[PDB]
This record gives C-alpha cells, sequence and structure tokens, in this order.
C-alpha cells in the first residue's frame, strides 16, 4: 500500500451479504487521532483499598470493533436472529486508509488548522499477543454504530499487577511495555494498512431459547420403572401419623420426584433488589457499607471483586420490578450521563430464557438436609446457595447482545473451566489482534546549540482517516419440525413521531432497545 | 422390504455370539399396538405447583430398547460381567415385521376380531432427532426381558416447558410437534420395516470394583520427604500444653496426613431414611411438609425436583437397614402394585463399591474451618455438605445393571459437566433413534351428502408384529496380575420350589434380585 | 402403478424443504369417498330471482388442493413471508393410493363393514380443462390444515347459464357434461395413481407493504419547477376578496398540488357497516328491501351480484369497527354454525396495507366539478365514486392469506384486464387440473329373468385412501437497504391454557387467527 498525494488511497465499503449459511458484514467509519498523553508514557496508579490499582498510560490509540452494532445494521440483526439458531465468527479483515495529518495553529485568538503533507502516522498489530489485551474489557472504544458518525480513537493504558488490598505500590513483577519497542508501519497520505485474521474454531453462540424444561424430559404418560420413598408416615401432618415405609412406583403426575438422568448447572447467589426506590435497604455508595460488601463478590488478594455478569443463571425480567446484577445495563436513549436515578431511563437485559436449564440468580440451586434426620430428630434444611460443577449438570450459556461483546480473550493461564466470556460472546485462545496507531511526534524549532536533554518542543498535530472492517460469519439454518409460529423480533413500537432507529430531527442516532438472539426455539 | 399377504415378512433370531472382544445380542419380541387417543393428540396440561407439567399427548406408539435387560439373558449378563473390565454399545440394527391389522367387531353381546388386509400401519424413524427423546427417562415400554413375552408398545406423548412453578399455562415458546408431519413408511402385511445405527465412540462402562483407595496409594514402608504441622501444643488435651510448634516428617502409621496428589470428586448430601419404619421422622406424602421439603433437591424455575440419582457418590449396602435416594430401587418378583410399605418387598440397589474414591451420600465430603485460629480462638468445625469440581478430584460414575437403562442423550445445551447418565449408562450426543409407529386411521360408514367437518367414525382396529433388535457390543477382558480368587456372580440361591430366573409354576417369569457389573477388580 | 393386495401401494410424505429461492412443499391425507346422488346425475335448478341458478350434481367427487394452509404448516408460512418479497407455485405432483374399496351391511339392527377386494374406484383428470372449473370459487372441500384429519371428498356439481334472472329454465345452449364419457382410469387395492403439472409463468405475488406513498414520492427539500392555480381571489373566504390570478412555483410543504406522474388505480365505492350492532341502518335479509339492494353490486342478464371481493382497494382495519364487502371474513376457531351474530366470534381480513396506492373502499376515488365555473357560479363538487382505467394509473392488488385460494382459472373470454382473481392468488389460464375420483357401482343380486330397465340394486359402497400433493415454490429473498426493524409475524399471543397453532385438551385442531404475507417492506 503505497502512492500519491492526490489519489484516494482506499474506498467506502458498507456491504452486508447473506447467503446458505454465511454472512459477511462490511463496515467503514471515519476517525480521529490525538496527541495522547502529550506524547509520553505516563506511569499510572492511585491506592483506593480494593479499587486500587496501578499501571502505564500510552501515546498510542487503538482500533476496537469488539461490538456488534459495528458490524451489522439492525435489519440485519433482525435478519440473523429470527432464522438461525447461531453463528459465529470465522475471518476478519480490516484495513486503514486516506491517512490526513493536520497540525494546528492557535493563533492571538482562535485556532487555524493546515495540512502537514510529510507528516507521518504509525500502525502495527500485536499479533503476537505480547501486550495487554484491553479490547475485550466491555469498554468503550469501538466503531460507532451508526455507519455516519464520526469517532475518536481510544488511548491505550493498561494495568499491571496488584500486589496487596492496600497500596497501589508495584513489585519486581511488575512490568513496563514500550510500544516503540515494535517493529511499526510508518504512513504518509497516500500510504495504507491492511490485515486480515482468521477466528479460531469456536462454538456456534446459542441464539435459541429452549422448548423443554430440564425437570420435565420424560413421557408424562408413562410411569417409570424405578421406585422411590414417597413419605415416612402416614397422616398430613408433619411429624404425626402411624409412621411407615411408604415406597411409590413414581407414575405421572408426580414428576418431582422422577429419577432424572441430568442436573441444572453451577450457580452463586445474587442478591436482588427493586426498581422502585422503597423496596430496597438503604445501603450507601461510598462508606464502610458500601453496597459491595452486601452484594456477592469474588476476593483476590484481599481485594474485592463484584461477582457482575458471573455466572451464566436464570434472570429475572426485563420488566420486572426485581433486578440485579448478571443482568446487562445499557444507557437508554436518552440518558446522557455518567448517573442515573431512574430506571426507566436505562436499558435492562435478562437471561429469563435459562429458566429451563440454569438456576435462578437471586433464589437458590436447592436444598440440603443439615444433619442426620431420626425417629427423634428432623435437621435443618439448609440452602444450597453457592455451588460447583458435579456430574451430570448441563446449562446455557449467558445470551449475546446487539450492543454486547462480540469476543474476548482467555486468560493465559493452566486451566480454566467452560471458557465462555461471562459479559457474553466468543472466547478464543488469540482473538483479533489488537491494531495500535499514533501520530508521529514533530520536533518545534530547535535549540542552535546542542543539548543531551530529550525533545519538548513538538509541532501540534491530529490526523484523521478512514478504516473498514469485514468480518465473515458463519451461521446455521434451524430445520425444526415444531408446528406452532414462532417468537419474532418485530418493529412493533407502534406510531412514533420520529422514526426509531434511525435519527432524529436533530440528527441523532440513538439505540431504542437491546436486542437479543434467542427469539427462535429448540427442545431439549 | 415387500411381498405377498402368504410370506412371512420376516424370521426369528434370538442369537447371542461371543469372541474376543465383540459380542453380539440378537433378541426379536412380538408386539401389540392400540389406537391411542381415538387417533388423535391432546393438549396435556395440570397445574400441580412443583408437579406442574404440560405437553401433548400423541396416537403414535414407540419401540424402547433401552433396557440391560432386553438383549443379554441371566447367563450372558454373568458371562459378560465375570470377564470383561468394560463393554459399551457399537452399532444397533432394528427390524419390525409380519405385520398383522386386525379390525374387531363388538357383537351384540361380546366381541369378533377378524383380519383387515388391506389395512395400513405406519412407522418412521426420528434420525434427525428433531422431537422430544423420551426412550431414556427411565420409564415403562422396553422389551420384555422374557423372550417369549407379548408386550404392548407405549404411547408417545411429550412435555414442553413450564414457565412458573404456579400454572401449567404455556407461553409462546411452547411447541406442538405432530408426527404426521414427517414422512412415515406405510406397510401392509408383507411389507416390513428395518434400519441400522451406530453408536457413537463412547467410554467403557467399568465394570469392576476398585482394590486400593484413594487414601491410600502409598508405599507403607517409607516415609515422604514432606513436613508438616502435627500439632499446637504439648499435652493430650484441647486447648492445654506447654503450646509449641510440632512439625513431623510424615512416616508410616500416619497416612493420614500424608500430602497426597488426588481428592475425592464432587458430592452433595442426602438424606438417610430406615427400612425399619421407626427409626425415621414421620414426614408426610402429600402437604406443606411433604418429603420433597426435607429431601435434598434442586430447583429449577421455583420448582423442585428431587436430587434422585444424583451425583456419584458412594451408597449405603443392598442390606443396610439405611437406604436413600442416590439408591436405584426396582420392583420386587412379587410385588405388583404402585405401592409398598414392606422393604423386603423391593429391590434395592448398592453403590457400595464408590467408597474407593467417592464420599458417602448420607455423610459428607469434609470439614473445613469456620473461622480463623487463634491463641484466643478455636473455630468452629463447619461441614463440607456439597462440594462441586476441584483440580485433582477423580472418581468413580454410578454402577450399571442388568434391568437398567442403556443410554441417555445429552442435553442440546451449550456445555455440561462429565455426561453420564446419572441413572446410568452410556451419554451419548445422537443415541439410536425413536422409531414411532402407529395405526393408520379407516373410516368407517360415511355419510352420503358432502361434509366440510373432519371424520369421526373410524373402524376399530389394532396391529400385532414381531421386532427385533441386534446390538454389537465391544468388550474388553480383564488381564490383571491379581493372584487370589475374584469376586463373582454366582446362582447361590440354595435350594429352591420353583428355579429362579425361570418362570414358576403358573407360566410367570419373575426377576429374583438385580444384577450389577463390578464384580472383577483392578487398583487405582 | 399395480401390485398387490398385501402390499402398501405408496408412502406417507409431509416434507418441507426450503433452500436459495426454491421451496417444496409436500403433504399427505387420509380421504373417503361415499357414493354421490346414490349413482346418478340429477339436474339441479331453481328459480330464486337473481339467485336463480341451474345446473347438475356428479356422482364424482373431486380432489381440491387450492387452499395454502394445505400445504404449509404454520411455522413454515411464517418462515415464507418473514423473508421473502414474493412467491409463486412452478409446478406440482399429486398422486393417490393404498385404495381400500369397503362394502356395508347394515344388520337387523346395526350396520357392519367389509373389504370388498375385487371392488374398483375410478379416477382420471381433466387435462383438457373441458369441464366446469369449480376447484376455483373458494368453496370447502380442499385438504385439511391439520395434517392428521381426515376428510370427505367434495362432490362434483356445475352450474350451466342463467337465461334471465326470474326462471331457472334452461335453453339449448345449457350443456350437460357426462364423466363416464372420458377416459378414466380403473384401481383396485394394490393399483394407484399419479400425475404431473407445470404452473404457467405468473407474476411473484408482493408478500410486502409499501413505504412510501404515491402522493409523496419526491424529494420533500426542493421546488418543482413547474407552476400551478394558488387561488382566484385575495381574502380566507369564499366568494369574497379583490379577485386575482396567483400562481405558485410549487415548493415545499405544499406537495397536495405538486405535478405527480402516477395517480391511484381504478376503484368502485362499496357500503360501510359497523360491527357495533346499532350504529348501521336496519336492512333485512330477505324482502323487497334486502341488504343486497343497498350494497353496491353488478347486473348480469338482471341478475344482482354483490361486488363481494371487488377490485383491490384499501380497506377497513381488523380491528376497526368499520368492515365492508372487500374484506374476507373466515370463521372463527369456536364458531362453528352457518350464521353468527358476535363480530368477535368470526376473524376478519384487511388490505389497510393498500392505502399508498389504491383508493380506500368506503371512501371515493376523488372528487370533479359538477360544471364550469364562472364569476357568477361556483359548480357542485361532485363525487368521483366509480372509476375505471385511466393512462398512470398504478395499483396493489390484494393480498393473499394462509387459509386463502391460491389460484384460479381465468375465464375462457376474448379480453379481460389484469387477470388476478379477486378471491386473491395466482390467475392461470390452464390451472393445476381437477382430479375427478368415484367408486364404480356393484349391481347387487339380479333378476333371474332378462330386463331392457337400467340396474336399481346395488351393494353398499365407499371408499378411503391416501392423497398427498407436492408443489415446487420458486421464492424470492429481499435484499432492501432499509435500516430499521421491520415488521415480522411474530407469536406474541402471550399466556394460554392450550397452545395456540395446535390441538386443544379434546383433541380439536382450530386456527387462531388469520395470516397475511405483507409483514416485509419494499419502497415505490
Ligand atoms: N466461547 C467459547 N470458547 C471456547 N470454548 C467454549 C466456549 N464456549 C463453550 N466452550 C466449551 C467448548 C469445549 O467444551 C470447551 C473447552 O475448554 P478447554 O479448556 O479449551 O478444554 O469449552
Ligand atoms: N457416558 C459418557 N458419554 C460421554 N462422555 C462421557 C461419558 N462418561 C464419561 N464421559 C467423559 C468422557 C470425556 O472426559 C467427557 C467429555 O464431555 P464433553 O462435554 O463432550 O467434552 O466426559
Ligand atoms: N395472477 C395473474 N395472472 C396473470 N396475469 C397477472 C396476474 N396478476 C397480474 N397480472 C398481470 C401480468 C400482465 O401485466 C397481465 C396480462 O394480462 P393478459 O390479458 O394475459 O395480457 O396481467
Amino acid at each position: 500500500g503505497a502512492d500519491g498525494v492526490g489519489n484516494a488511497s482506499g474506498d467506502w465499503h458498507c456491504d452486508s451479504t447473506w447467503s446458505e449459511g454465511h454472512v459477511t458484514t462490511t463496515s467503514t467509519r471515519t476517525w480521529v487521532l490525538p496527541t495522547y498523553n502529550n506524547h509520553l508514557y505516563k506511569r499510572l496508579g492511585e491506592s483506593l483499598q480494593s479499587n486500587t490499582y496501578n499501571g502505564f498510560s500510552t501515546p498510542w490509540g487503538y482500533f476496537d470493533f469488539n461490538r456488534f452494532h459495528c458490524h451489522f445494521s439492525p435489519r440485519d440483526w433482525q435478519r440473523l436472529i429470527n432464522n438461525n439458531w447461531g453463528m459465529r465468527p470465522k475471518a476478519m479483515r480490516v484495513k486503514i486508509f486516506n491517512i490526513q495529518v493536520k497540525e494546528v495553529t492557535t493563533s492571538n485568538g482562535e485556532t487555524t488548522v493546515a495540512n502537514n503533507l510529510t507528516s507521518t502516522v504509525q500502525i502495527f498489530a500485536d499479533s503476537s499477543y505480547e501486550l495487554p489485551y484491553v479490547m475485550d474489557a466491555g469498554q468503550e472504544g469501538s466503531l460507532p454504530p451508526f455507519p455516519n458518525d464520526v469517532f475518536m480513537v481510544p488511548q491505550y493504558g493498561y494495568c499491571g499487577l496488584v500486589t496487596g488490598n492496600t497500596s497501589q505500590q508495584q513489585t519486581d513483577r511488575n512490568a513496563f511495555y514500550c510500544l516503540e519497542y515494535f517493529p511499526s508501519q510508518m504512513l504518509r497520505t497516500g500510504n495504507n494498512f491492511e490485515i486480515t485474521y482468521s477466528f479460531e474454531k469456536v462454538p456456534f453462540h446459542s441464539m435459541y431459547a429452549h422448548s423443554q424444561s430440564l425437570d420435565r424430559l420424560m413421557n408424562p404418560l408413562i410411569d417409570q420403572y424405578l421406585w422411590g420413598l414417597q413419605s415416612t408416615t402416614t397422616g398430613t401432618t408433619l411429624n404425626a401419623g402411624t409412621a411407615t415405609t411408604n415406597f411409590t412406583k413414581l407414575r405421572p403426575t408426580n414428576f418431582s420426584n422422577f429419577k432424572k438422568n441430568w442436573l441444572p448447572g453451577p450457580s452463586i447467589k445474587q442478591q436482588g433488589f427493586s426498581k422502585t426506590a422503597n423496596q430496597n435497604y438503604k445501603i450507601p455508595a461510598t462508606g464502610s457499607d458500601s453496597l459491595i460488601k452486601y452484594e456477592t463478590h469474588s476476593t483476590l488478594d484481599g481485594r474485592w471483586s463484584a461477582l457482575t455478569p458471573g455466572p451464566p443463571m436464570a434472570t429475572a425480567g426485563p420488566a420486572d420490578s426485581k433486578f440485579s446484577n448478571s443482568q446487562l445495563i445499557f444507557a437508554g436513549p436518552k440518558q446522557n450521563g455518567n448517573t442515573a436515578t431512574v430506571p426507566g431511563t436505562l436499558i435492562f437485559t435478562s437471561e429469563e430464557e435459562l429458566a429451563a436449564t440454569n438456576a435462578t440468580d437471586t433464589d437458590m440451586w436447592g436444598n440440603l438436609p443439615g444433619g442426620d434426620q431420626s425417629n427423634s430428630n428432623l435437621p435443618t434444611v439448609d440452602r444450597l446457595t453457592a455451588l460447583g460443577a458435579v456430574p451430570g449438570m448441563v446449562w446455557q450459556n449467558r445470551d449475546i447482545y446487539y450492543q454486547g461483546p462480540i469476543w474476548a480473550k482467555i486468560p493465559h493461564t493452566d486451566g480454566h473451566f467452560h471458557p465462555s466470556p461471562l459479559i457474553g460472546g466468543f472466547g478464543l485462545k488469540h482473538p483479533p489482534p489488537q491494531i495500535f496507531i499514533k501520530n508521529t511526534p514533530v520536533p518545534a524549532n530547535p535549540a542552535t546549540t546542542f543539548s543531551s536533554t530529550p525533545v519538548n518542543s513538538f509541532i501540534t498535530q491530529y490526523s484523521t482517516g478512514q478504516v473498514s472492517v469485514q468480518i465473515d460469519w458463519e451461521i446455521q439454518k434451524e430445520r425444526s419440525k415444531r408446528w406452532n409460529p414462532e417468537v419474532q423480533f418485530t418493529s412493533n413500537y407502534g406510531q412514533q413521531n420520529s422514526l426509531l432507529w434511525a435519527p432524529d430531527a436533530a440528527g441523532k442516532y440513538t439505540e431504542p432497545r437491546a436486542i437479543g438472539t434467542r427469539y427462535l426455539t429448540h427442545h431439549l
């Protein structure tokens, strides 16, 4: 990739091509790149007991396309989800171009901008995965959903290890990575970048809700050939009757005692809250009794971490007054602030579909006897609040969302367990590589006599250009023998003043709701 | 398959062929097919709080061979289990034939039956697995163990999802499947059906009990090179002594403190009951305090489900007065009713063999400190009642029984854990397909003037014919260097009036006991 | 097609195969055939002034598959309509088989039925179209929607010409057709029939609603270069002002005066009625002032005929209290009678979608001046109630329904106009041929001495068998660049006691609502 100054170095492609069981999304967006940290690396750190962290902020920016709406349009996502029991990324190709480097000159009063033709910009992809991976933390920076929205490239920054739960102080293990210590490609207008990636083979995402329920997978018309204890006494009253060993053949209408082959999957109880302000308990944000303490969390090296997405568990409804972590929440259309007090201002996700295989988040997994029953003792009935893997469990994973993550890098650790990103998406060992970009520094007028001191005065600059990502998605059509019509993502937003999923009168594009994927159905 | 009326369309095969490490069981049985639901599909449903269920009952019947005694004879099962450390299904072939369709005519007083030559019967195999799988729920309907016992084909019926724990009401997800919306093969006498299947590669079943115990896998003659804390004080009395840090080299006779490499597998405590009526606690069947509540159970969408078979855990003995779920119970020889009060009337299974690797069902997994010990505090000793998977665990799975299930379909869910049917058997992703069969409807005399109303009057009919299943089993001979004789399944039923495992004087075949598989032994 | 008695002569096929842009529906149903008109042809006739008719009723039955639900399942129809901007029949193959002829014998008290092996049944297809075509009159007789519903074959009967509007009397033109004067194929059990047809090339059906409206097809941001008269005076008051010739450039916000290139298509005003009983006018059924008179109708040879389906016109809504002819009405799920008084008991169709191109049924086409305006005269503003074709008109045709007609034969007349069946469907010159079937007469015991008199005594008989139709449908996927999600046929029937679009607890299948086809959208 290399030509002249007055020659576009690439074209605008915003395809959409469906077929058999392959769909290829292609999209381009214009971007802007500032001069981060005024050209330098800055060591980050701040002791915040549990929020304690340390690291570094770099002068580099980076492209992030880890959000579904970066590739599919509303209509597409609809297509995709109303006719396919699953999908998955297969291949990706990214390309940056039409680089334009600008140098600003703030006048006596206001700023004036001009084209620095010979100025260069750098790009390079960490395809060896030797740098903290940031594109999968569910953070901002991905491309805009709306094709014609210009966006700012995010600043690259990474965290180191926090030794302790007190100080951000760093050990001899903490490491510093320098992006200049990498081979980068230098570009000027007329040059361009391009790269290709191939997704690892990964399981198709569900994209369907279950019909049958795990506890009702038998023939309602027939007896088991298995027997069990029905009751130890004769009455209808606890601890009172002639006392006997009553065994049953386990036949229809019973079912809750039918011997079964599979159990619901692992769960960890979550605290449930109400959207109606006065049904909660009045826990504060800050303080020694901050919400954190009362919400189910994990503990790493003395530090707390909300069990946020957490294990795949059946959740509350999107409409239900109850909600909780485990439920993804996105900003509403009219919500533009770091804070809100009106539930109706936000968007609530829901894993209600999982109630066919997984346990409910706020409830429990089941119950255990708290001791050994006797003729002179009925044991306490304990609560199975958290339960790990056990032979015979099966479960569904969290759904995927139109404005959700697409993939996440699996942690470089010997051993794990069922690698599905908890925020959702595809867990890859080596995922789409992070592409870094940064404007090259331009020394301003220099001293006329030598100085071993590093340069300070730099011309002020910023760049802009387009970028396009093309991902090949493998999808699988359904083919069920279900007779009755299925549920489907439909418009149904009724009459409206300014069409939904479209810019308003002021020219602002905003996403009305969150869209799932599990509309279609498959049995167990 | 297609010939004449006076020409058998198949022959009777009840082989048995052993060899190297392959055994092929072949068996045929005669069957009868009624006219279920008087030809129509009926929506099922009944709100029973926790036993709540919904679904449909179909006009179709189905062949089920998911029981070991359907294929092996007593003697065979014996052969199989006294010389092989394992086995597994490899291939299957089923064929239906000698179809005979009969039409009944109830006379003024009593019924008279005749042959409807031209009447047809339908068959088809759901080999795309697009229909609720029912053959693995441990229900009745499989073939009779006794070769010369005529059997009735089961009615096909399936359950939908239960949304809630209150109402059987159905949502837009519930689905209705219609078997007529499938390509079925129509037969008349002279026609026949046939099909072949190949089992997925699946782990051989154990078929052996362990010698060594997981906690005793070392050399009893030598010291470890590892050290540990033996005691914190000097006396023989708790909280009393000169208080010191006493470390040991961990040498013979100790063993319970030896550093080991593996832990017992996951477990969930089960309530234990006594067979002697007055040692229990007098819990009722029905009621707000039904046995269910007090027995360890799971909770799906607010509904309860006994943790019946549950996790592989060492169990009580077959003779022990204590028993519990986790133990398979079959009807005794003289037990002919949906209920019983005499333990000795039934047959108790037992996983006593697992006590070499798994934890005991009624007991616990182990113990944990309930807090941090101090010089001014000895923490509560907590009970590890339920424990999921943890790096380093190992365990044995539930045994297989002569009259037990053979396989079960693994649930269509992203992710599970160690897919061994909990009732026992082989967990296949796509198992032997369900073969459906139903008599074709025959309109009785019709109206002489048109009517857009669906037909009601149907000749009364039923069919009968033979069916044969052939399964190729892969088995592995032992080859241990064990010196002393091994345990073996022996007759030993002493003297008797009417030989056991044989019809009585009245001509009734009944199975005396339940037969396991783990008679042979292998170390760890 | 010819084999033995104990050999099925065909199998049961109820496929469904989707792909690129071709879908093949295959379905089979069991049927019953009586002995119509007790074996003879009967001349029909009845003078009913306007309902006057004449013709003949035949001893033959006939297969009719001219209803969409005969081929697609609920789910299919859904598939079909949520992803395709159109479809059309391409090829058809029908086959009858498993013929079973039964002879009844009513005993002293009640009837007894037996198999008459040697009895024959006749079939033949009028593929020369030389017989009144009846399969397209929107009458009963097609196959049941539910695969497992036995149905009665309809009786063939046809009408002749009615000369007059008084008498059913027939002229020398009236003709009598005899089906025995055709080559028919005789069958016995073991024989079978089969035939193939290929649809004529015919326009794909719409299957989409319009975005843009015919009167708003310009750029809302720009002026026309055309001028027009805006007002003849100065005030804001009719007939009052300084009187002038005010011409305008015809620019935005106006639009209703913009010069346009196309006009809405032809229409004929229909009378509108209200579903709320007391908003009508109290017109009687019978009488000299029967509803007919007051409802827009056509007049052929003095006879009246409701302008029922009539011209493609925008209609009322399915929910609107107003309804009218022009709107297809089907029986509700719980409606089982030739009459009803509760609108909510029935199912209302709606062409509301056509309001983007066609005029509204109950309203009018537009307005005309009733004379020539002058400085001393303002003409009556007339109502354009009925308007035929005029250069520049464009229009959409009536939608198609899940339980609607599929095709209709175009009348054998020199000339017509835009041949789209008014009830809806595909207008073919030579459509799927009518397949006739009738049981062959079997003389009962005969006289022992000759008689030139035609036979009377016939054994009583009826037959039954299966039939299957396979139609290859050509469909076209969409490919719009629409951004916002589209409307879609979704379940959404909320919670329910007995799942919809599925048999109830009593085993009765009933269709909940009527399903259209225009869910997707295309502009103009
Ligand atoms: N998103 C995603 N990525 C990878 N694997 C997934 C994912 N979702 C479910 N699984 C399953 C597929 C295999 O059973 C498995 C292997 O983990 P392993 O530790 O590699 O043996 O985890
Ligand atoms: N009956 C049966 N069927 C299948 N697998 C069994 C069974 N019994 C034990 N296992 C083991 C074999 C592999 O370790 C495994 C894979 O589960 P997967 O989720 O496929 O990675 O589970
Ligand atoms: N259903 C159907 N069948 C046939 N033609 C249709 C139909 N619907 C719309 N049209 C149009 C297609 C041509 O413009 C036409 C020819 O009529 P002709 O008199 O043959 O010149 O009518």
